[PDB]
């Protein structure tokens, strides 16, 4: 299959999946002297039911936290957006060390972790198998976390993660609305893009923070703690899963502000 190791990671992945050389990938480097500022961009509106939240996953490469997603009880409208968006999962993305490990960087600076939470567009299409592949089906907004303080609204999930240790573990996860998550202001840049790893779908519109949050550098070694292997076999823990930026190809980074 695909990964971030050496014979399975980024560079190699067109092998297996071509679009990883197309014109939408994700993630990229946002120039802000290169950016258009957009007047017709609404603003960002999240509103999710803690009620939604479902279960957390170790999925080999990093681990996932779903939510129900039968009916429009946790939604994102707005930005760029005429449609509806429902939430199904978020999950983060890290580095080796703490000098790199977000996927998208802003004028060339590397950040230490990045969350995205990812939704389907649910006014067009009935599923989310169905908004996949589909050039307007996701939208995922990404929030840079920079090293510092420790992040007292991470600690939920950082508190789950003992239960789920290895590959294919799973345990409820509910009463969580993931909003707390997101900075305070919700100014953002957009930009056409792709899945960040296989299948590498270009069917995501970003939506990228201009407000970091934190994570301490303890936070991010619980996040590495995290094991690629199943239960029984020895440990190898998931020191990174960051994909590098990829060519902008001619598209435009918008800016709400
Ligand atoms: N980093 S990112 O671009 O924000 C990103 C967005 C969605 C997903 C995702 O939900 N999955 C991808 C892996 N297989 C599963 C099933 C799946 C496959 C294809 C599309 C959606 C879901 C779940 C992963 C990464
Ligand atoms: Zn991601």
């Amino acid at each position: 299959d695909w990964g971030y190791d050496d014979k399975n990671g980024p560079e190699q992945w067109s092998k297996l999946y071509p679009i990883a050389n197309g014109n939408n990938q994700s993630p990229v480097d946002i120039k802000t002297s290169e950016t258009k500022h957009d007047t017709s961009l609404k603003p960002i509106s999240v509103s999710y039911n803690p009620a939604t939240a479902k279960e957390i996953i170790n999925v080999g490469h990093s681990f996932h936290v779903n939510f129900e997603d039968n009916d429009n009880r946790s939604v994102l409208k707005g930005g760029p957006f005429s449609d509806s968006y429902r939430l199904f999962q978020f999950h983060f993305h890290w580095g080796s060390t703490n000098e790199h490990g977000s996927e998208h960087t802003v004028d060339g600076v590397k950040y230490s972790a990045e969350l995205h939470v990812a939704h389907w567009n649910s006014a067009k299409y009935s599923s989310l198998a169905e908004a996949a592949s589909k050039a307007d089906g996701l939208a995922v907004i990404g929030v840079l976390m920079k090293v510092g303080e420790a992040n007292p609204k991470l600690q939920k999930v950082l508190d789950a993660l003992q239960a789920i240790k290895t590959k294919g573990k799973r345990a409820p996860f509910t009463n969580f609305d993931p909003s707390t998550l997101l900075p305070s202001s919700l100014d953002f840049w957009t930009y056409p893009g792709s899945l960040t790893h296989p299948p590498l779908y270009e069917s995501v519109t970003w939506i990228i923070c201009k407000e970091s949050i934190s994570v301490s550098s303890e936070q991010l070694a619980q996040f590495r703690s995290l094991l690629s292997n199943v239960e029984g076999d020895n440990a190898v823990p998931m020191q990174h899963n960051n994909r590098p930026t990829q060519p902008l190809k001619g598209r435009t980074v918008r800016a709400s502000f």
